């Protein structure tokens, strides 16, 4: 099942709702303990997690360092331990079972920072800060490699996107992609990163391109049906979801599904509600 996790429409939402792409259902689940947009999702062990985001609530509006761990098994969200600083609008990568937090925002503070979760010991750890500022930044592994993709600086929009290697500790700046995006989902598919919307600056965006690490080039692919940023995005069965996001106008619930063999989207289900900035992964369905 594909796991959507918190997510906003002009308050944080608190859903935690998982699409079956066979039967078309969305199932409903435990809700998240505090609600959260700007958030990112993904899986280790089996468990999902939600990193991140930011409570905007009718009477507050906090950003978020809390790590959250939700168990299929159980239908039973967990606290873990907490990054060192909030991070709304954060990137995360999972390398070696390791969660890494990448960027994102704490009230004018526009992070560069990275850290690095272990869910064995529940424990954070620093380490090396990007070469970059990034808020909305898109996270991918390849490959055991960490790339961070886009995002916004506090000034500007970034197509630029760089590299994390683990065992040495650093970060190298890679080919920049063909266009700025902030907000955009990035996922590894096959063996390339995608990039799919996000934001310029200027419009939405429709547009997806993929990066090859052999020729280290980025090509655009087939675009989407549809302009949005802030969607959530993950790969499932060999197919790539997009769930939601902002068009200037409308928070959408239109869910597209990119086929890679025949680079075509089609638009697959709705969801319940339309949102943006969900955390979004693909874990074992709940048992029942």
């Amino acid at each position: 099942l594909i796991y959507t996790a918190g997510g906003y429409f002009r308050q944080s939402l608190s859903y935690l709702e998982a699409y079956n792409p066979s039967d078309g259902t969305w199932l409903r689940l435990a809700d998240l303990q505090v609600p959260r947009s700007g958030l990112a999702g993904c899986v280790v062990g089996g468990l999902l997690y939600a990193v991140g985001g930011r409570n905007n609530s009718p009477d507050g509006n906090t950003d978020s360092s809390a790590l959250d761990c939700y168990n299929p098994m159980t239908n039973q969200w967990s606290p873990c331990a907490p990054m060192s600083v909030p991070r709304n609008r954060i990137g995360v990568g999972v390398i070696d079972g390791h969660i890494y937090a990448v960027g994102g925002s704490h009230g004018c503070i526009h992070h560069n920072s990275v850290e690095r979760y272990e869910p064995e010991r529940d424990e954070w750890h620093l380490v090396a800060p990007m070469l970059t500022r990034r808020i909305g930044v898109g996270v991918a592994v390849l490959n055991r490699l960490l790339y961070a993709v886009g995002g916004f600086d506090g000034t500007n929009r970034l197509n630029s996107a760089e590299c994390y290697y683990p065992e040495r500790n650093e970060w190298r700046m890679i080919t920049a992609m063909n266009t700025i995006r902030s907000g955009a989902g990035v996922c590894v598919l096959h063996n390339c990163i995608y990039a799919a919307g996000g934001y310029d600056g200027q419009d939405q965006l429709n547009s997806v391109e993929r990066y090859d690490v052999e020729t280290e080039t980025w090509t655009f692919v087939a675009p989407m049906k549809h302009r949005r940023s802030a969607l959530g995005i993950t790969v499932h069965q060999g197919r790539i979801y997009v769930l939601g996001g902002y068009d200037g106008h409308t928070f959408l619930d239109s869910v597209e599904c990119y086929d890679p063999d025949t680079d075509t989207w089609s638009e697959v289900t709705r969801m319940t509600s339309g949102r943006s900035g969900v955390g979004v992964a693909v874990t074992m369905e709940p048992s029942r």
